[PDB]
């Protein structure tokens, strides 16, 4: 692996989203990390459907939770691999009432066919993440409200509650770090990033790294 990845910059990346209030932060992060697979894939890059997910995914608990693995479990084997665009099925969620399924004829994003877990180690996933793409996380943003900017460093690393997308890493920085992208708009920190120290596992980032695999 090469000393810095940033997968913005590749223009793999959509747009910082808003996931209002809603424990939809697995359904963003899964979205999210398909979204760019879909493009690495040779496809340009589609906005998708996070309110399909919300909606639809009846294993993961809608609004007041879920977990990422469950998506690409869910999408693959209840859903036929179909994620929806955006513009065919947009965020409704944003207040906090989850709508019911829907099938009139919405419009397939991207196609995918499976997903694959990554080892608990933060060099590992690296590896993967600079041949392949953002990879899917889940953290521990306890600590993250307090949030302006900067290279985290004391993290409180106990509970994931929190799912997130992996987009680079910097080990040439004075303090390497990886950088995150979080579904609480652009005025949080960074832009709408987030940038947390890497090899010291925190916020417990290497714990639930996954990624869906197009094709
Ligand atoms: O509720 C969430 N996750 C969760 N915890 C569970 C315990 C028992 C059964 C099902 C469960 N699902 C959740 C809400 N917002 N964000 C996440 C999230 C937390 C962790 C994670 F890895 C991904 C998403
Ligand atoms: C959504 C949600 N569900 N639960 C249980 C907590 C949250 C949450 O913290 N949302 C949130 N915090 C923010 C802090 C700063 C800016 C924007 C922010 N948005």
């Amino acid at each position: 692996a090469p000393a810095a990845v940033d997968w913005r910059a590749r223009g793999a990346v959509t747009a910082v989203k808003d996931q209002g209030q809603c424990g939809s932060s697995w359904a963003f992060s899964a979205i999210g990390n398909v979204e760019c697979q879909w493009f690495l894939a040779g496809h340009p890059l589609t906005n998708l459907s996070e309110q399909m997910l919300v909606s639809c995914d009846k294993t993961d608990s809608g609004c007041s939770g879920g977990l990422m693995n469950n998506a690409f479990e869910w999408i693959v084997q209840e859903n036929n691999g179909a994620v929806y665009t955006e513009d065919s099925y947009p965020y409704a969620s944003g207040e906090g009432i989850s709508p019911p399924c829907t099938t009139s004829g919405h419009t397939v994003g991207a196609t995918i066919t499976g997903h694959v877990e990554l080892p608990q180690d933060e060099a590992q996933i690296a590896a993967w993440l600079a041949v392949n793409g953002p990879v899917a996380v889940a953290v521990d943003a306890s600590s993250w409200m307090t949030y302006t900017g900067g290279v985290m460093t004391s993290c409180v690393s106990e509970q994931l509650d929190h799912g997130v997308l992996l987009v680079g890493y910097n080990d040439s920085a004075a303090v390497p770090y990886w950088i995150i992208k979080n579904s609480w708009t652009t005025q949080w920190g960074e832009e709408g990033y987030i940038r947390i120290a890497k090899g010291s596992n925190q916020c417990l980032v290497k714990e639930e790294a996954s990624s869906a695999v197009v094709g």
